[PDB]
């Protein structure tokens, strides 16, 4: 019901490639973004693209790849080469039907992880299995960005962190049931599920560059909520009157972190309503997920309740392998951001989460 | 989408009176609880009830009117007379239907807000307007319990924060035109509904007396988590192996204290996972509507950044009409709780209270 794959987990399972002939202008552009950044031919060919109409999009796979589509041409647009030419008004023939299309699917009108890592990937050969050899990205930003990279092994992250996802039904069985051995394995595969998740995110080491992440594709993944360089925002022309603030790309765009805290009772002001905005960008059905989670009974008060010490080891466990992930996050963020800066405020807030998770543990 | 009627909002438009044939004798039971309960004949009927599959309930009306009458039923099984005298296990014949249906509709097997107030009312004559002396009640626990009275004032005040439920969209459509006088308008709107729902909770007093609610309907209301008369919990025979433990009867129940909480931004420990615990209790479609607010841009960041005395001080007036609510609850909970007792819950009011205090601007 909440569009949430087996194998696949909160990603999009088989993405589609090709959009309708009717938007073949659109696909041109975003398929030739390293070409078309560099020789500088980007703004003047969304400039003088025609307006299409976003109702030959009528299925959800077509209506996302559109998205994805039209949000790296928009990221490319607003950014250009990145040094400090920027554009404030993102063109009528390109922004009304983005933000129709936006919200349609009720998603802000910026690229997104749901676009940009959920919906961009294939299979090399469809026989083999979801690794990083046999996998690619459908859009890149500029030739060397370490977008396949970057993309490809969030990805993995999710896929890894799937497998826990299909042990939640257990946990609220178990507990319905009194069985406490069936509970206690479920609390345990969770635990060696998000430790999984942690050894495929050390693959970013192997396929990204902290110079090409820094200045490069980081330039792309920026949005213009508080960003000194578009104050006020951005002017989607035709739809709104007033420049709009959007936030860019962060790794709580990712609901499989916000499950496992909600699934935990993982609950503090500045940090708190960061989070919950960031539900803003998920898709909906996901939010509609981590908020059917809060509704059902706590895992964390009966296992207290119950006083057993193999049911809180379990639970621990969980909690350990989710400080083990922000804290291998943190350092992954001083190796590809602050690094290469200095050549920070979103280290407090990471410090600050993983404080409130290592605040959790029963033991 | 959410299922909320403009005119009754979270309240069940038009609740179903009469249930198929097939459930007979459940419904002659639960509509002669008052009889029943006072001659003790009630649980033999309940013992003596044969199983009736819950396939025949088709639609949702129907199904919720079940769970109207099994809900009733289930606590005057549980309760009794109120002396004592409990059971600590319902029969596999009414609690295995109970659960399935509770299943079904994604409810707990225990007599909720939803049911006894919400599904719970008929208009006398469908020609005159929602008021007191046009309404009744479908079911009642005692002769003189005041259950017409509690249920249908309750009722009146979620009919009257309604109004304020439906200027919603209104204040979501003018932050992203940027309208600053129609949004004004709208907080304006949601505080003078809000206000209006205070004066029909002073009806409370005309039709309810503070002796037959604490001594007789209140016991009807009560549920087994954390009651020392079923430490343990109660046994769904049939259904459940071990004894389950699901809350009585709160204010809490009810979407409206919630909706315009998380509508103005307002947010410690023990009361906060009460809350969250209480969302369980409404119907699925509520507590979704609930959190998809949750998801929408706040509306208490938009009226801070703007820096307007305007929209600030229509923000406090929707914030003080909450605190006003919640002062005067605490104010008849020791009327209709404390006073009779003496002849734990006013905390837990008190800290809801002062969180909603601290959220004003000025
Ligand atoms: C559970 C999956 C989380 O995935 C991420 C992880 C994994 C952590 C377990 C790490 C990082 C990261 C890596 C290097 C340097 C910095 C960051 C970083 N983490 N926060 N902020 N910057 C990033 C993300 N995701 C992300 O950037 N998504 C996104 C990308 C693009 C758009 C438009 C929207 C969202
Ligand atoms: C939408 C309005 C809120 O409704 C209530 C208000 C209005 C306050 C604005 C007051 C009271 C109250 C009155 C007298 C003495 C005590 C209480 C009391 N307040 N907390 N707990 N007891 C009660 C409720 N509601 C309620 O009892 N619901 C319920 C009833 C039965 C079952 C099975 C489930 C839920």
């Amino acid at each position: 019901e909440y569009h949430i794959d087996e194998e696949v987990g909160f990603a999009l399972p088989n993405p589609q490639e090709n959009l309708p002939d009717f938007y073949n202008d659109w696909m041109f552009i975003a398929k030739h973004l390293p070409d078309l950044i560099e020789s500088g031919q980007l703004r003047e060919r969304v400039e003088k693209l025609n307006m299409l109409s976003i109702d030959h999009l009528t299925d959800h796979k077509s209506q996302r790849l559109a998205r994805l589509v039209l949000g790296c041409i928009t990221m490319a647009y607003v950014w250009g080469k990145g040094h400090g030419d920027v554009r404030k008004v993102l063109p009528r023939n390109i922004a009304v039907p983005y933000c129709q299309l936006s919200k349609k699917l009720e998603l802000p009108p910026i690229l997104v992880y749901a676009d940009c890592v959920l919906a961009n990937w294939k299979k090399k050969d469809p026989n083999k299995p979801l690794t990083y050899e046999n996998m690619d990205v459908l859009f890149s930003f500029r030739d060397g960005d370490c977008s396949k990279g970057f993309f490809l092994v969030s990805l993995l992250v999710e896929i890894a962190a799937a497998s826990a996802i299909k042990v939640i039904p257990t946990v609220f069985k178990a507990m319905q049931m009194q069985e406490r051995d069936t509970l206690l394995k479920a609390l345990l595969e969770i635990a060696s599920c998000l430790e999984k998740a942690l050894q495929v995110f050390h693959q970013i080491h192997d396929h990204v560059n902290p110079k090409a992440f820094f200045s490069v594709l980081r330039i792309y993944l920026s949005g213009w909520k508080g960003n000194p360089q578009l104050s006020d925002g951005l002017v989607y022309e035709g739809f709104w009157e007033d420049p709009k603030e959007f936030a860019g790309g962060s790794a709580g765009q990712s609901s499989v972190f916000q499950c496992f805290d909600v699934l935990l009772g993982i609950q503090g002001g500045h940090a708190a309503q960061f989070l919950q905005d960031m539900r803003r960008y998920m898709p909906p059905a996901h939010r509609n997920f981590l908020c059917s989670l809060e509704s059902n009974p706590s895992v964390r008060e009966f296992v207290l309740s119950k006083g057993d010490a193999g049911l809180r080891e379990a639970y621990d466990a969980c909690v350990k392998a989710l400080v083990s992930l922000r804290s291998y996050h943190l350092q992954i963020v001083t190796k590809y951001i602050l690094i290469p800066a200095s050549q920070t405020d979103l280290m407090n807030f990471l410090k600050t989460v993983r404080s409130t998770t290592e605040k959790s543990l029963l033991k």
